[PDB]
């Protein structure tokens, strides 16, 4: 009964970067998004910014987890809970002080909560080469992406769901309009073109009187919460190895279980999801030189030195992986 | 009657065909009769082995699923698009510069390109909430959809008319079709015309005039832009004909401003039926959009489009004339 207790000690790392999200999500009985959730916003002060009734958040939030695959070793609830905790960390950095307005914020969140809604375990790749029903929805194109927030917005629908209730059109119209910038942004096939605009920005920073990021502009704004959210859901090799490994165990299985569809199926495996081949060390190794550092190494130059402790674990991450490799 | 239609669809190689009688002369099937006869023409049913009873079943499955009851956007402004592209992709600068697969591509991309349109706009759709936009995400709504819809209607029983195309042809085909659909959303038109420019600035022919493509980019672009004046080719036909499109899409307009009216939006440009210059509207539709487009297609595939270039100012300067003081 006093397990509340603790997950309500639990709770109260909810600015740290290294939250147990794995025990939370234990002590809330599988509800790390709502419970995460509501903290934020409640540290915040969200609810009465914006006028949110407590009862349609929660309602709102065990749905949108309800949504989410209990049956996914990595793209579920916990992840989301995971990058909506990281957004709310990267958010508070001092460089970005006072810089986003509470509705940007709100988009920020909501967009990292919903960002892999009903995700079923596969690649966009995947569901392109096998011509599954959300590819021919979609087009090829941002496939999961673009489900995501089509489930995500349409559960504001249901009985007492509308925690956006409240807001003005003018600012129901903005957030919808940011939420699916962000989320979109998200797609991998973009990282490329993503990291690049962030590196030009650093290239070009502009702080004012107080050392704080200057964005004037809507692309500019949008640009660095895509990157924010973009490094939130990339995030788990700065994470203390104890979850690092926890993370990477999980998309492991994920993969692998891909890897056997396509085996199956008589396709070429995906890069990683050869259970027969695999070289887990190896790969993430890769990953964190090829995706992860040089997007986290950039974000750090734009808020810098706020994040220098987060790329400082990432590189000992990395050391380790490494010195498994060794052989 | 059907030596009659047979007789119209003799010219579906000439530019201001009679599609309004052919529909009628169909029942109602210019889109089902009209991609037959092209195809036909082209001999597409033998290059990729296409039964007959399923060319026929899908083209009828899909000019089902056209809305009779929308004015403008229906199975009729669709065969339009398609034997316009038709005609286009028969221009002499274009002369074998494109493989059975991407003329087949740019065909099937036009039959299917506002395929289920309700009758509405994106901006109305985007603004009221719908279930579509909802779908979409405010991205290229209907373009989305008109695409989603011309592929699943391949899998009904007797549909696929792909069936022996090889995989990679039927990858390649999916590709080039979305990439013209997408192509044809009016908020893409300042880019695509931009770089369509940027091609004719730039463009390389032979010494008999023919356009040489260097790639898909190319290629791609050529068929988008293509699409794109077929879309935008009815101020570009005979009069009687571009009259006729003109009072079908004003009707369409005028019941979206009723609705948006109704609902306390904004109201649309040309859709308000109490504050409307259907003439005027005519004239800066030509002059900020079809003309700067059509020019510099001409351009590109100098001087084959000269005919259709001529038409189309004189059809501004009879407009123009309606409008008095
Ligand atoms: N721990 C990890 N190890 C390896 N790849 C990862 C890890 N976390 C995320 N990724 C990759 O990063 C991608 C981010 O977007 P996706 O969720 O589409 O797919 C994810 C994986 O391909
Ligand atoms: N005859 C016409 N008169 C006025 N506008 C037109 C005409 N034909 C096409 N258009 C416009 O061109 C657009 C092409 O794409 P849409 O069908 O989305 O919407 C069409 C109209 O906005
Ligand atoms: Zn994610
Ligand atoms: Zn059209």
């Amino acid at each position: 009964t006093e397990q509340e207790d603790v997950l309500a000690k639990e709770l109260e790392d909810v600015n740290k970067w290294g939250l147990h999200v794995f025990r939370i999500a234990e002590l809330s009985g599988n509800r790390p998004l709502t419970v995460i959730m509501h903290t934020i916003f409640q540290e915040r002060d969200l609810l009465k910014t914006f006028k949110i009734p407590v009862d349609t958040l929660i309602t709102y939030l065990m749905t949108l987890e309800d949504h989410y695959h209990a049956d996914v070793a990595y793209h579920n609830n916990i992840h989301a809970a995971d990058v909506v905790q990281s957004t709310h960390v990267l958010l508070s950095t001092p460089a970005l002080e006072a810089v986003f307005t509470d509705l940007e914020i709100l988009a920020a969140i909501f967009a990292s909560a919903i960002h892999n809604v009903d995700h079923p375990g596969v690649s966009n790749q995947f569901l392109i080469n096998t011509n599954s029903e959300l590819a021919l929805m979609y087009n090829d194109s941002s496939v999961l992406e673009n489900h995501h927030l089509a489930v995500g917005f349409k559960l504001l629908q249901e009985e007492n769901c509308d925690i956006f209730q409240n807001l003005t059109k003018k600012q129901r119209q903005s957030l919808r309009k940011m939420v699916i910038d962000i989320v979109l942004a998200t797609d991998m096939s973009k990282h490329m073109n993503l990291l690049a605009d962030l590196k030009t920005m650093v290239e070009t920073k502009k702080v004012t009187s107080s050392g704080v990021l200057l964005l004037d502009n809507y692309s500019d704004r949008i640009q660095v919460l895509q990157n924010m959210v973009h490094c939130a859901d990339l995030s788990n090799p700065t994470k203390p190895l104890q979850l690092y490994r926890q993370w990477t165990d999980r998309i492991m299985e994920e993969f692998f279980r891909q890897g056997d569809r396509e085996r199956e199926r008589g396709m070429e495996i995906s890069p990683m999801c050869d259970k027969h081949n695999a070289s887990v060390e190896k790969s993430q190794v890769g990953f964190i030189d090829y995706i992860v550092h040089p997007l986290w190494e950039t974000w750090a130059d734009l808020v810098h030195p706020d994040a220098q402790d987060i790329l400082d674990t990432l590189e000992d991450n990395r050391e380790w992986y490494q010195s498994t490799i060794p052989q």
